[PDB]
């Protein structure tokens, strides 16, 4: 109907009430009602960051693609895209955005910590 916008802050505010108490695949599906509602950076950007702690790469990678459509350069983005190509072992795509993030935030310890780590990998995977 009409004030999608209404819920798809309130469901993502459930999503943060387990997310914060440790039920983060009761988070992801709050997070999916509200972007069926009014779809978000914020709320694509945590359903990714939810499938982290699930070891759902594959599906965490599909909505940080969905940022990058609304916010090309998005820093948590591209964070949780290259964390997520690391454990699919896509590392040659994740070496790249560790970068993409680096050139705006070279403060980022998860995104260098994390290219020092893909850097060998890709030289490890021959």
């Amino acid at each position: 109907g009409p004030h999608m916008d209404y819920l798809a802050t309130r469901e993502k505010e459930k999503g943060n009430e387990a997310f914060n108490s440790g039920d983060y695949e009761e988070a992801v599906m709050y997070y999916t009602r509200s972007i069926s509602a009014l779809p978000t950076v914020v709320a694509y950007n945590n359903r990714a960051q939810a499938y982290i702690k699930l070891q759902n790469w594959n599906s965490a990678e599909q909505d940080c693609e969905k940022v990058l459509e609304l916010e090309p350069g998005n820093v948590k983005a591209l964070l949780r895209r290259a964390t997520a190509y690391k454990h699919q072992n896509k590392l040659r795509e994740a070496r790249e955005d560790l970068k993409k993030v680096l050139k705006v935030e070279p403060d980022n310890d998860l995104a260098k910590k994390t290219l020092s780590e893909v850097e060998r990998d890709l030289k490890n995977s021959e």
